[PDB]
């Protein structure tokens, strides 16, 4: 068999099981992901394992010991008054990835979630999500969340981020109790003029999804 699953903290000798997982499913199929071919991506490999040692992030793991979903969160922290923002494109060597990460660079300078929050300090912010194909549609996602608000509720924190980049995942964020506090159109995405992300329509473009737990 193999159901039931558990939710568990990822461990930081879970990396190259992660990494294996995430080039099966998140590398092909999420939406950005899919539309550029993202293809070997090593800086996304380095990307997703970043948060593991925040202590934060969960795997589901199905009855035979196999990752089939994971939630990579992190702590965010308010720029300090003397914060010098940085780029994250700027250190990317990957064409693809970086279009990626000029797009969260957009979104960044366009809207802070700190100003959403003057009070909040630190906020939980949801980086990588991903379920394997044979268990969507279950809940996984709901129960990675959930796990996510254990932790908050342990540590004192009251806000979750979770970028997503496209309406689907927007929408399931929505069931979970997330509301959204920013949106962005792909038809709009001009950074050098010209539309720059192109998937289907259904997409529409990102949203950034707060909840308060
Ligand atoms: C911060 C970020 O990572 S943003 C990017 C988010 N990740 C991606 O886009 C990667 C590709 N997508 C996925 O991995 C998954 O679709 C996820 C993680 C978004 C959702 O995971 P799931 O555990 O399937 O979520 P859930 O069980 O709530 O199903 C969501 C919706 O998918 C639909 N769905 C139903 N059955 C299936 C199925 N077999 N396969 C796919 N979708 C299904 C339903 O619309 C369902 O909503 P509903 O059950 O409330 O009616
Ligand atoms: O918040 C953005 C989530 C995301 C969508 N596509 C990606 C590719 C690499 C890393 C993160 C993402
Ligand atoms: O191929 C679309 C992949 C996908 C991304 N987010 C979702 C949410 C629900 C169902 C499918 C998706
Ligand atoms: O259902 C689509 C709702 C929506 C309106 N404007 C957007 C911009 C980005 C993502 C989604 C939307």
């Amino acid at each position: 068999s193999h159901m039931p699953y558990t939710i568990e903290l990822i461990q930081p000798e879970d990396g190259e099981a992660v990494i294996a997982m995430l080039k099966t499913f998140f590398f092909k199929d999420e939406p950005l992901n899919t539309f550029l071919d993202l293809g070997e991506c090593k800086e996304l490999e380095k990307y997703s394992l970043k948060p593991l040692p925040d202590n934060c992030s969960y795997k589901a793991v199905n009855k035979k010991g196999e990752i089939i979903g994971v939630f990579l969160n992190g702590l965010m922290r308010r720029p300090s008054p003397d914060d010098v923002p940085e780029k994250a494109a700027d250190s990317c060597e990957h064409p693809k990835f970086k279009k990626i990460l000029s797009l969260m660079d957009h979104v960044e300078e366009q809207f802070n979630i700190f100003d959403v929050y003057p009070d909040e300090e630190l906020i939980l912010d949801g980086k990588i999500l991903s379920v394997d194909t044979n268990y969507r549609g279950l809940g996984i996602a709901g129960r990675l969340t959930e796990r996510a608000y254990e932790y908050m509720r342990e540590n004192g924190i009251n806000v979750y981020h979770v970028l997503c980049s496209s309406h689907y995942s927007a929408r399931v964020m929505e069931k979970l109790g997330f509301h959204e506090v920013f949106r962005m159109q792909f038809a709009d995405y001009k950074p050098q003029g010209e539309v720059v992300f192109k998937p289907a329509a259904p997409h529409v473009g990102i949203q950034v999804m707060a909840k308060e737990v």
